Parts: structure tokens; C-alpha cells; sequence
């Protein structure tokens, strides 16, 4: 079937470019479980042109992956090497032979956003300004922007899949479910979509019709996320009621610590129209404009 | 769509012959994460008539659910509603209302097959004869043979997904991804399935069809596992390997402490023509006939 025709052909460019032998890879302690694998902290030793060794994190499939998780981990190999820009996170290379599927990236010192903002507080232990915040939605709208012009849909934009690397930079990651949208604009799935509901675009959930304008409506939310400093949304609602709620017109509330301009951007994002949500563009600019305003 | 259909369709039937009162219902420690969600203890007062607290497990949606888990868990219900057999986890229940979706099943004392057998020995500190090994895999013969003819392919057959009641009675679980097989026989997916690649036979695995003929492969895994008291299937081959593993003829060896016997069951199995495996009534006789043989 289609995943035996591209694991076979796979095997079959040993692309040196993005080949990298094994024995020059150390693997360290497990950073996490994601979407269809597990994270690592690696090293590896004569990466790329780069002298000595380069700290790296590693995906691989977790123990007893299904043939839908080694399609991502293809997809989003796939996609990395397609793909560059400062927020978003970098490919390595790949161990393809000699062992278990392994794609080598960018290390993000911080982890990911939502732990970073957890672990914080505004002015938890470190202290972030609004300022702070604006920026990292304003680095990601940008990454975001650079994405949707290369005609590729992310899917899964949450805190928890923007990483945060040396000097807070914000990185892109996690595009195993990422999906080419150029002939047509829309990425459609008949069957039901494995990103949480509670992320997702009106249109994907109930009609499985997957753009850059539902992208939009993920940076809504993924907003609200920054603004509350990684609050879960929605919160205290069971993921099923979301169908009657969205459906008939109900959003999250403005939460605390939010300006008026901020929370009418995330209700912009969530329109039920997708045409009347803002492109990132334009995101991109309304914080822009926020950031210059309050100094 | 299809799953919006679905979840207010269900929450139109509040069929009271399965709805349990909340308030009846109280939640303790995790049990784990299954394959759509987590499991924990809890305990139900007045359920089914039967007088005070009952221990029961809970099924319910993980954090960030996606609609696929979504599915996936109003699938399991579904299927737990039409069986009742000695061997397969039995239905208590649900609360769908005034809160998150919640299944009541059959609380198992021991847990996982897998996790029992782990913690055993053969006669670790648990002594487990053959004989024992036997009556499970017996057991578990059984109800499959049970579910298929109910027309029902499971699709999910491993040693993790059997667990262990009281008298070390096995109870097939986890239906999420059962399927209905009475009109033609088979399940075909288009997409990637969700099911562990080293469970999975090979014709699901490269064409994507399920039948009961598959149930039974996966069966001959589980019989491995139950042998090797809980060993890792396929141990140190990545999951991407199988594809041209299987298709080239291989098949896991004849493991220690394992008949010759026991061993062609397994291999028979593992057929690559679907037609050659046994079915589960022949399984049952086989292992019957291993039974009164060495006593
Ligand atoms: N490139 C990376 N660098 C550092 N941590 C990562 C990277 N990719 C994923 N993770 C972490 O792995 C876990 C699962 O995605 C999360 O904790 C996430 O932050
Ligand atoms: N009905 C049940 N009774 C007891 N434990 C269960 C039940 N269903 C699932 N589990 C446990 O929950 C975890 C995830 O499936 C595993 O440890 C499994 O054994």
C-alpha cells in the first residue's frame, strides 16, 4: 500500500545530504512524547560541516508504532527538508539504515512554549511583559506567514508545538501532520483528524476542510494560550460539547490580563467565516502596531 | 460530519438502560492510557441493582482529545453494548450528560495480561505453569471465537489489551477499533491504521484488510507473548522493517521454554494466506489437546 511504496522508496534514497551515520549520533534523556514519537537529547559529532559535537534533539517512533505514526515521522521528515526560516525549527539529517528511523533537529534550550510560559509569571519565577508576549506571537505569525506562502497547511499550532530556543526565539515545530495545500488551496481528510478539538478550525471539525485560514483560527487560540500563560482552553469543557458550542456561536471569554485590541484579534481569528479571519499577513501587523503602541 | 452525527445522535439517546447517574459515580487513581484514553478506578453506588458500592474502571478522553480518539471511544461503547461473554470486558454503563463522557466497565484485579505476566515466573515471583499459559490463551481462544462469529473483527489483539479478572479469568478489552464485519466479511481502511505494526498481518498491513483471519495472526503474537511471559515482539527490529520482513517470509523463531506444538500453532498463524490460518474454534482444539497431554 501507499506507507510500503514510501518506506521501500525511502530506503532507497540514502540522500547523503540528509543522511547521517549512526555511530556519530549519541542519544541522551527522553525530552518528551509528541504526535507519533518520542523526543530525545542527542549529540552528534561532525554535523553538517560543524566541528566537534552539536547538541541535537532526535525523533523516533515510540515503542509499538502503528503504521499511522511512521507516516508522520515520514511526513514531517518530508516537510523539514522542504522548509527555512529563524522560527522555524531546523532539520539535521536522518539515520535511515542500521537501525530504527531517527530525524535529527535544532535543540530548543527552553522547550516548549507552554511549559516555558507555565514555568513563568507577568511583571512561576521568570517574568515576562506583555511586550514579551507580543513578541513571541509576533515571531510565530511570522514563521506562519513564510509557511503559508511555501502552500503548506501546519494543522496542530499550540503552545505546545512552538519551541523556544536560545535567546526566546520561537521555533515552529512538530509537522507530522503538516500537508501540502498548493493545487487547491485545502487540505481535505475523510476520516476523523487526530489534532485536539479544542484547537481546531469550525470548518475542520465539523467538514474536514483543513486551510490556512483554519491555521488562523489555531493561532487564535495558541493567542489565548500566550495571553493566559498557557492556560488550557476552554477549560472545565469536555471536547464534545465543542460542536453545539462553536456551532452556535459561542468563544472563549476575554481573559485576564488582556487588552481590548488583543482579545478583538483572537475573535477575529475565530470567525466562523473563514474568508473574515485575518491572514497572517495582517496578523503580523496588529502586533506589530500593539508592541509600538504601548512603549 | 460524520462524528458530529454521531455525537448528537448520542446525546439524544440518553438510553437509560445504560445511563448512570454522575452523582452515583466517584473517580480515583489513574489506571493507565489506552488507545483512545485513560483508564481509572472508581467505584459506583447502586449500579445495575446492585446494592452499595461497586469497584468499577472508568474509561474517559485524555487531556487535548482529538476527534479521531473522540470516535474511537463512542466506538468501544457501541461494540461493549452488543457483546456479553465469560471473556470479553463486560459494559456496566455510561454518563453522557452534565459532564465528560464516561464508560463503566468490568474491573479487572490483576490488569494487563502483559503486565501479569511481566510480574511472573515459570514453575518475577508469581509461578506460572504451562498449563496455566495454556488456559489462558484458551480462554482468549474462546472469546474470540465468540466475536467472530458476532461477525466483530477486533483488529487490536495483544497481551496489553487482555486483562485479568479475579480467578485469573481473561477479558478481552479495548474495542475502540473493532469493527463490524457482517455484510462482506472484511474491514477495509483507506487511511493508515492505528494498530501496532508488529501485531498487525501482513495483508492489513500492505492492502489495508481486516478480517478475522487477521484477529488470528495477531492471535499467534499474543501467543508468543504469553509464552515468553510478556517478551517484546520482533525484539531489537524497528517496526519499518516488517514490511519487507514479512513479505520475504520471515517469522519470529521458536522461542525458549516452547513446545514444538505450540510453536506450529503459532507459525500457522502467521500464514501468509489468510485461508491457510486456522480459525478459532481450531485454535481452541489445539490448545485443548496440549491441555490433557502433558498432565
Ligand atoms: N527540537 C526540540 N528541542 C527540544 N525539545 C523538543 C524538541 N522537539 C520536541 N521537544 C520536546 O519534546 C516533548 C514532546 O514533543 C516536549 O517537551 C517538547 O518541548
Ligand atoms: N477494566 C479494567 N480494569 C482494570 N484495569 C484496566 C481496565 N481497562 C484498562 N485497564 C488498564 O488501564 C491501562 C491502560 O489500558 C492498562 O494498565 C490496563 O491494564
Amino acid at each position: 500500500g501507499p506507507l510500503s511504496l514510501s518506506v521501500d522508496a525511502f530506503k532507497i534514497l540514502e540522500d547523503p545530504k540528509w543522511e547521517f551515520p549512526r555511530k556519530n549520533l549519541v542519544l541522551g534523556k527522553t525530552l518528551g512524547e509528541g504526535e507519533f514519537g518520542k523526543v530525545v537529547k542527542a549529540t552528534a559529532f561532525h554535523l553538517k560541516g560543524r566541528a566537534g559535537y552539536t547538541t541535537v534533539a532526535v525523533k523516533m517512533l515510540k515503542e509499538n508504532a502503528s503504521p499511522s505514526e511512521l507516516r508522520d515521522l515520514l511526513s514531517e521528515f518530508n516537510v523539514l527538508k522542504q522548509v527555512n526560516h529563524p522560527h522555524v525549527i531546523k532539520l539535521y539529517g536522518a539515520c535511515s539504515q542500521d537501525g530504527p528511523l531517527l530525524l535529527i533537529v535544532e535543540y530548543a534550550k527552553y522547550g516548549s512554549l507552554r511549559g516555558f510560559l507555565r514555568e513563568s509569571r507577568k511583571v512561576d519565577e521568570r517574568a515576562l511583559t506583555m511586550g514579551d508576549l507580543i513578541s513571541f506571537a509576533w515571531q510565530i505569525s511570522q514563521g506562519m506567514q513564510y509557511l503559508a506562502e511555501m502552500k503548506l497547511v501546519h494543522r496542530d499550532l499550540a503552545a505546545r508545538n512552538i519551541l523556544v530556543a536560545e535567546g526566546r526565539k520561537m521555533k515552529i515545530s512538530d509537522f507530522g501532520l503538516s500537508r501540502d495545500v498548493y493545487e487547491e488551496d485545502s487540505y481535505v481528510k475523510r476520516s476523523q483528524g487526530r489534532i485536539p478539538v479544542k484547537w481546531t478550525a469550525i470548518e475542520s471539525l465539523f467538514d474536514h476542510i483543513y486551510t490556512t485560514q483554519s491555521d488562523v483560527w489555531s493561532f487564535g487560540v495558541l493567542l489565548w494560550e500566550i495571553v493566559t500563560l498557557g492556560g488550557n482552553p476552554y477549560p472545565g469543557i469536555p471536547p464534545e460539547r465543542l460542536f453545539n458550542l462553536l456551532k452556535t456561536g459561542h468563544r472563549m471569554e476575554r481573559p485576564d490580563n488582556c487588552s481590548e485590541e488583543m482579545y478583538r484579534l483572537m475573535l477575529q481569528c475565530w470567525k466562523q467565516e473563514p474568508d473574515k479571519r485575518p491572514v497572517f499577513a495582517d496578523i503580523s501587523k496588529d502586533l506589530e502596531k500593539m508592541m509600538v503602541k504601548r512603549r
